[PDB]
DNA sequence: CCCTGGAGAATCCCGGTGCCGAGGCCGCTCAATTGGTCGTAGACAGCTCTAGCACCGCTTAAACGCACGTACGCGCTGTCCCCCGCGTTTTAACCGCCAAGGGGATTACTCCCTAGTC
């Protein structure tokens, strides 16, 4: 919450978080989360490997698409 | 040990001629402006009400250092297997050949539609 409001101010000063609503938030971006770790642990095992090195991350974003 | 003169060959590039189509020009042409209405929906408060800002003291739950420790990503070794460049062969579209209908126009015979006067 303390970042989100952070990141909020500059785009917006004073901007009032509800305190509902984040919930949501907050569980869809740990669900995209969860899908980046999943996507690149299958990249992981593709490379005989169980580390995550930055490759994977960065081909998980470009392949996804953004 | 590793570097290169020569050679083979791919690249960059501008003359250098032929083509077909991008753009201009011509002739319609139909749809955005504009007069009004009349009534619709959102701006302007206005009363309300409802969730959050900051505050207080706890509670151990997470967070972090330290030390052990240990096994895995990566880099070394070797082989082996399998795919490419080149040489030879075969499907694969494309354009000519022929004699016959189909038909669309195109014109010839003619035949009824039209219209004149002793």
């Amino acid at each position: 919450q303390r970042l989100v409001r952070e990141i909020a101010q500059d785009f917006k000063t004073d901007l009032r978080f509800q305190s509902s609503a984040i919930g949501a938030l907050q569980e869809s971006v740990e669900a995209y989360l969860v899908s980046l770790f999943e996507d690149t642990n299958l990249a992981a095992i593709h490379a005989k490997r169980v580390t995550i090195m930055p490759k994977e991350i960065q081909l998980a974003r470009r392949l996804r698409g953004e």
